[PDB]
């Protein structure tokens, strides 16, 4: 395809060289597409990159559902999914992309104005299980919108800063928190 | 001096243009140095750039340790210490191009390994209050090390990710988990 072989470069090119890296042009060289194409189909390098996330964000948000059925309480649903945020093949992988891109284009509004929407499509995962909780009555979270967003900045944390040290390590210290956490809760 | 005129020089140009964009040979021409000087000290712009981080990460420690004067309890200093990190990542100058080299010099192994051996200094601190604490009985800990990187893994990534809020909130965010967290430990 052509606009679904663009994101196909793009996608892995912000990964491995970051968000600077990689150039509106670059992306249309190794596309092999036509500097305009892009206009149309995708307003900016931004709006590319922006783009991308919400696939990404979903790609992930999907296959969690899928596999989450394998955890049949919430407090091990809670545990599996911050175990299988490590490993996914979505999203956390872009995550410097992530930062280097709001401290480049933070001097702006188009941010916070298509940048929150990924935040709330985020911290979603954790809105469910805790509110879910409540309804299981695994236990008592009175500001579950507050919690989700500390739980999922914690947890994107551990996944994004420890990236380059044995996984069986990283899952290790990523269930210990899952633990002292949840208890903290109750 | 000659190697400190370098540093010096070169915290700011990198303060005022970032990593990238900053070349040797204006560390080398504001600094009224040598090419070949500069090469003796740091063989390179990474290292420089690595010793600079060094150097900072020291004052921040001694920084810090007249600041926990103000914290009788460990209980208090690990609530402090977190809040301490939140303020003063927002108004760090150098914060911006430490992004820079870190979402660039991330998977290069040879860098990788001197910048943890500077996570750890960071990670330090915690060590010391959960052990502290421990002694004191405050908590009982006992896998220190662990908590201690869980710790300023999840922290640092309330700092890092969490920046849309205003200000106020994030402060706000900062000691709720700080809390659930000391819960969960005792
Ligand atoms: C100005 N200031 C107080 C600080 C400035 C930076 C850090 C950091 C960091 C993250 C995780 C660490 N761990 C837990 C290994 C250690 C350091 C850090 C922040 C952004 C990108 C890479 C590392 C901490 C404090």
């Amino acid at each position: 395809n052509l606009k679904d072989k663009i994101l196909g470069v793009a996608k892995e090119l912000f990964i491995k060289n970051g968000y600077n890296a990689t150039t509106t042009g670059e992306i249309v060289k190794l596309s092999e597409s036509s500097k305009g194409n892009l206009y149309y189909h995708f307003k900016t390098k931004e709006n590319l990159f922006l783009e991308i996330l919400n696939i990404e964000e979903s790609k992930w948000q999907e296959q969690w559902k899928k596999e989450q059925i394998k955890a049949k309480t919430n407090r091990e649903k809670f545990y599996l999914y911050n175990e299988l945020s490590l490993t996914t093949e979505y999203y956390y992988p872009l995550q410097n992309a992530i930062i280097e891109f709001y401290t480049e284009y933070y001097k702006t509004n188009s941010i916070n104005e298509k940048m929150n929407k990924l935040e709330n499509k985020y911290i979603d995962a954790y809105h469910v299980i805790f509110k879910e909780g409540n309804l299981n009555g695994e236990w008592s979270i009175n500001d579950v919108n507050a919690v989700s967003k500390i739980a999922a900045n914690a947890v994107n944390g551990i996944v994004t800063f420890t990236h380059e040290q044995n996984i069986n390590e990283r899952i290790k210290l990523m269930n210990k928190f899952s633990q002292i956490f949840l208890n903290g809760l109750s």
